[PDB]
């Protein structure tokens, strides 16, 4: 396979449904390359677990934690470091309200090159247990030689956009990275980046993040197809935010518009919106406990239940994992019959407009309150006019890119609910017996 998509191991599921899983231990071995230094983006940390994922004899080289945490959020998460000589931390600054620094990155420097993960996972034990997670694995890149000017560029510009990414923190420990970066050879990427940055962004910088990056980039390297119109759009999420009092303010309008741009020329489009029902929680590895990950509330879901007419149940029997509740996030745009896909993202953006960004001053300019980061799968950018579809994601020509669950998604049943974290469920225990009581 060219497309380097991982899923995160699950504890439980038969040896088959792991073979080709990685867990965050086989990340960081020595296998992967011999560490000099590392970078863990995210939004929580267990740092005492943290570090006993790093090989032992890597356990001192340096990391640095890049975090958007604030006043006792950010002194316990230093309480948490302190212990450890070798930890420094970066945090992210968020000057837009209601802002998060989501973004799931490693970077890992080593002996012999660097890679980059873009992945799905907080860093704490729960994420990597029983959870649905996705991870991109870049190649292992090499060091430009010192005195040999070359760019290093790849033919996705993923070397100017991942150092744009960091660049946008304005942070000198990653300013570090960014040097670091300039100085090796990334030319074999094959994904295109796709970031959020929180600010207000108009001009030409209105396309650089969010939901404008991903339209610039279909527009420029996909094309449209005859019945375009009749390839539906999916979305697949943990969270959702408030969207509005109807489909026009923001879903339908901006959102869904960006995702089936196809080509540069100028909607009955289907949108598949898959988010665990209330049912998938309750029958999941976890149970109840998987809803604390799931973090959509009441108080939102109440004022746009418009929504859950779109909502389609998780299930993944093509990988083993209808009861590994999703925390990975995914949109892609299959054709009708869901044989094809004409691209595919894996993204720490859940489906709100502080993710994706939410167009302000009489659509001039798009504002993003967050962090976020993913990759997104072109075909042409691997030579080909779409993806076959994966039948089996574990089983065996390599050019079908390996959706991680089941296709056509399954609309709600009429006494499914989507699952809403803090409201009680007492009508019927989960699979450890349980109740949830918040
Ligand atoms: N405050 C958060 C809300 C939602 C999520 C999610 O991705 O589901 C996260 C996360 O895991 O980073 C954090």
């Amino acid at each position: 396979n060219p497309f380097q998509f991982y899923l995160t191991r699950v504890s439980g599921v038969k040896p088959k449904y792991n073979s080709g899983a990685l867990h965050i231990k086989d990340i960081l071995s020595p296998l992967f390359g011999t560490l000099v230094s590392s970078a863990q983006f995210n939004y929580c940390f267990d740092v005492d677990w943290l570090v006993k994922q790093y090989p032992p004899e890597f356990r001192k080289k340096p990391i640095l934690l890049v975090h958007g945490d604030k006043r006792e959020a950010k002194a316990h998460l230093h309480a948490q470091a302190k212990p450890y000589e070798n930890i420094s931390l970066c945090q992210a600054k968020l000057d837009i309200a209601f802002g998060t620094h989501h973004t799931k990155m490693m970077l890992l420097l080593y002996e012999e090159g660097l890679r980059v993960v873009i992945h799905t996972s907080n860093l704490i034990h729960a994420d990597w247990h029983q959870k649905t997670q996705g991870i991109w694995l870049s190649p292992l890149y090499p060091r430009i030689a010192d005195g040999t000017h070359k760019s290093g560029e790849s033919p996705t510009h993923f070397k100017a956009d991942l150092i744009s990414y960091l660049m946008a923190y304005n942070a000198p420990s990653l300013k570090e990275w960014i040097d670091v970066i300039h100085k090796h050879d990334l030319s074999e990427t094959n994904v295109y980046l796709i970031g959020s940055t929180p600010g207000r962004f108009q001009g030409s910088q209105k396309d650089n993040w969010g939901h404008f990056r991903l339209k610039k980039l279909l527009k420029d390297h996909a094309s449209s197809m005859p019945n375009a119109e009749s390839w539906p759009v999916v979305g697949q999420f943990s969270s959702v935010g408030s969207l509005g009092a109807d489909e026009s303010k923001w879903l339908c309008s901006e959102f869904k518009e960006s995702m089936l741009t196809l080509g540069k020329e100028s909607s009955s489009v289907p949108l598949y919106l898959i988010y665990p029902s209330v049912e998938n929680v309750r029958t999941s590895l976890e149970g109840y406990p998987a809803g604390g990950s799931l973090p959509y509330s009441i108080q939102t879901a109440e004022k746009q239940n418009w929504l859950h007419s779109y909502f389609h149940k998780w299930s993944a029997e093509t990988s083993g994992r209808s009861n590994a509740m999703p925390h990975i996030k995914t949109y892609m745009r299959p054709s009708p019959d869901f044989s094809k896909i004409a691209w595919f993202l894996v993204t720490s953006a859940n489906l709100s407009k502080a993710a994706w960004g939410a167009l302000e001053k009489n659509g001039t300019q798009l504002m993003i309150r967050s962090y976020e980061l993913g990759v997104l799968f072109l075909p042409s950018a691997f030579g080909l006019d779409s993806f076959k579809v994966k039948q089996k994601f574990f089983a065996g020509p390599m050019a079908t890119f390996p959706v991680p669950y089941d296709l056509p998604p399954e609309l709600y049943g009429s006494k499914d609910r989507p699952w809403i974290w803090n409201i009680p469920y007492v009508k019927a225990p989960d699979t450890h017996g349980n109740m949830w009581v918040p």
